[PDB]
């Protein structure tokens, strides 16, 4: 006696498209992997049209009935805004009802309440597809990595700023032109904000610190700067350092003098070493690195982004909710325990790359290393040249410090009376 | 209620993991939802000398496995005769199974899994395919609502330490494998690593992981290192590739729709560019090819015992919580029954060095030999020997036509000898 298992899929955009077709197309295999069949009761939208692919009778604009029947057993959440979703995730959840959702910006600002309701009804709530599109990045962190210690996630999340930055390093293009052009082949949306800002990193970092290590962030917890900054100069000086520009997400457990642990999740432009893995990440691909204490280091590399991968993850949370169902017994539980305080981002030791435009005299190297140093902070390489009989090009990369210490060098210098200005900072990361 | 642990097996991983149960226990505790507490090692030779309490130890391994304040049997014993009379016993004592034994699992699941599923019980064996990287929840979990089609990479740290080491210094063999059994990335007897037993073990475990289907070590095509010369290497280069073990696991779908499955692992020329090239000392990297995903790449340390000890780890918490909260893990799913495609029905190309006669005419005989057997070449390369060397590169053939014309082309009088012949993936 194998009793069917009911899907209701809401939305029927990029991805929902995709796993509607995924759960029709694979049904056989669906139902052979999960033990009974997978059958779409219905599916959420806003307008109901017999042009989209499938019959009118499925398309409902009434999401709260379509999560209610009692011969649906697992809810997709692929809608996009947020209030209509959280909505629609907690009365399936009341109702006893898996839930599979890939909502960034859901699950970056609270999966507090949402996973205390789907443990209250004995039901489970995945988001693999959430972070990270295809690349199966949340599950590893959750389950295989377990039994180990995770110190550090950083990577490439936001294929856009990706696209954007590979295309400046590939051909010189300025900032503008290589937008322009992002924008033109469909790799970049008509406003670019949540990706160039780097919005959607920090939502995706606040997901994957949560997750690694066991603590609860939010979106509200990460510094967030974006690539708008990042001129063709800066890559030209970056592959003179040996480096090119990423935007990356970063997850650390920090650990003070006094012993204590922390937890820091931030998103930034950084200089990274053209050795590291991540440098040879271009296009609009995404690659997740690890640092585990018995694994060492794991990287997860695919693509991040689009609805044919990001329905691949969203059919692989789809198929255990439903394994889940059959066999009896949930998924994993929400692993919070740690309650690690969140460090700011002055509190944080990284490495600052240095532009300036200076006075052409001798003793302006000592003045700007006497700022450096007076805040403890020690030089690891220089360049000095004049730009055409008028002033010169100084580039300072620093050892480790705290961001406190170099932001308030920096500070220092724009006042200084030999320094006309400071054209670029930008943090170095790897190494 | 505490959850007893009893590893059987010591030594590189079976000692990373027990001092992981140790220096671990808040953390591992506070996961699971309940104290984890080691209950006994089995070993072999019971001593004080092993780096761990006495009182632990015990060579009655039925025994250990049989106590009621046990919950999971942590299985990292070598032979496959012992482990799988430990498993299986374990699982009929209602215990969860974690282990590492590909030579198990790549022979027979059948009655191991049947078993786990009866007793209502876990049988999980990520550490046995890919060290440290998470290979085996992937296939099984995340990417079960896809269709994957081909999986391939490299799954063996020592032959990766001894090829790469091969390309970057120029040695021979036989000092490259000196270095790394001396190093510690090989072993007395390596033969398990280069001649190709460990890689086609798991792409067995691969195949069927990703299929849905029965792959044992029988049906995967093995061949070794030993054989890969620096002459090798340097043609290579100068071929802009380099050389590397491949494991390759493809979804074959024929013009009627027919479905089949290849598992195969042999050396492979693969150009420098290929991101394979640059999976160097001994980490690996698998790359999976799905219809939705599309191309995913796993990259990690492939062998160690920490390293291995970290897949052990997160299957056992996985089995702990599972016991704790009352459930159990995905079950075998081997539904598809594909027939197993043979080696020769698979294309490839071939890179072919010989030594032929100093003379204008024999290149035209080694095309024909290639030609009558409707082979192109994609390149020769010809040149004297100080007291002639040819070398010659095919495009994509059947492996029975290219294996067809190397005889021919041993058999033939301008050849002295067929000195390397080579397969080339990527590209
Ligand atoms: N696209 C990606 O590459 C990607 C990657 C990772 C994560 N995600 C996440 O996946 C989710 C879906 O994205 P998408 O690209 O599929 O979005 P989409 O293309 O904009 O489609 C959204 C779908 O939801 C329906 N919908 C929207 N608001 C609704 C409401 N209030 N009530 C009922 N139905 C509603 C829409 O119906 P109508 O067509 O009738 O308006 C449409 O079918 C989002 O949370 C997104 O963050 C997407
Ligand atoms: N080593 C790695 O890097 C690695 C990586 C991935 C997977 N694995 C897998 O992990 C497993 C363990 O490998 P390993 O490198 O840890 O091996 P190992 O160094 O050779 O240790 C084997 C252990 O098993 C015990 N043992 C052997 N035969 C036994 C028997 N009949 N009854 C009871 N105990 C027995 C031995 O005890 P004594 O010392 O008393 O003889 C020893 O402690 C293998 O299945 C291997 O394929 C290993």
């Amino acid at each position: 006696d194998q009793k069917p298992i009911g899907v209701a899929v809401l939305g029927l955009g990029n991805v929902g498209s995709e796993v509607v077709r995924i759960i029709d197309e694979s049904a056989t295999d669906l139902a052979a992997r999960i033990g009974a069949p997978l059958q779409l009761r219905g599916i959420g939208v806003r307008r109901v049209s017999a042009d989209r692919g499938v019959p009118v009778e499925l398309l409902t604009d009434n999401i709260e009935e379509l999560v209610s029947r009692d011969d649906v057993d697992i809810v997709v959440e692929l809608m996009g805004p947020v209030e209509p979703a959280r909505k629609a995730i907690l009365t399936a959840l009341e109702q006893g009802k898996s839930v599979v959702t890939a909502n960034k910006a859901l699950m970056s600002v609270s999966t507090g309440e949402l996973a205390q309701a789907a443990e209250a009804a004995h039901v489970d709530l995945y988001f693999e597809a959430a972070v990270a599109g295809a690349i199966p990045v949340i599950r590893p962190l959750t389950q295989s990595l377990a039994g180990d210690t995770v110190t550090r996630v950083a990577g490439i999340v936001n294929g856009t700023t990706n696209y954007i930055l590979s295309a400046m390093d590939s051909t010189g293009a300025d900032y503008g032109d290589a937008l322009a052009e992002a924008s033109a082949l469909g790799y970049a949306e008509a406003d670019p904000t949540a990706d160039v800002e780097g919005y959607d990193a920090a939502a995706k970092a606040a997901i994957l610190a949560s997750i690694a290590f066991h603590t609860r962030v939010t979106a509200d917890d990460v510094y967030r700067e974006g690539i708008t900054k990042v001129t063709a100069a800066d890559f030209a000086s970056a592959r003179a350092l040996g480096c090119t520009i990423k935007l990356l997400a970063i997850c650390e457990r920090l650990t003070s003098d006094d012993g204590h642990q922390s937890v820091s999740a931030r998103v930034y432009p950084a200089l990274v070493p053209l050795t590291h893995p991540l440098a040879a990440v271009n296009g609009a691909f995404n690659a997740v690195v690890v640092e585990a204490e018995a694994a060492g280091r794991l990287m997860f590399y695919g693509q991040g982004a689009g609805g044919a991968p990001t329905a691949s993850a969203v059919m692989g949370d789809v198929v255990m909710a439903a394994r889940n169902r059959v066999q009896g017994g949930r998924g994993p539980r929400e692993s919070k325990y740690a309650k690690l305080p969140i460090s700011p981002i002055g509190d944080i030791p990284t490495r600052y790359y240095v532009s300036m435009r200076v006075a052409d005299r001798p003793g302006v190297l000592a003045a700007v290393a006497t700022e450096f140093g007076n805040r403890s902070v020690s030089i690891a390489e220089v360049r000095q040249e004049g730009i055409d009989p008028r002033g010169a090009r100084l580039v300072v990369v620093t050892h480790k410090a705290t961001d406190a210490a170099l932001s308030e060098t920096v500070k220092a210098l724009a006042s200084l009376d030999v320094v006309q200005s400071v054209d670029s900072v930008i943090r170095m990361e790897g190494t």
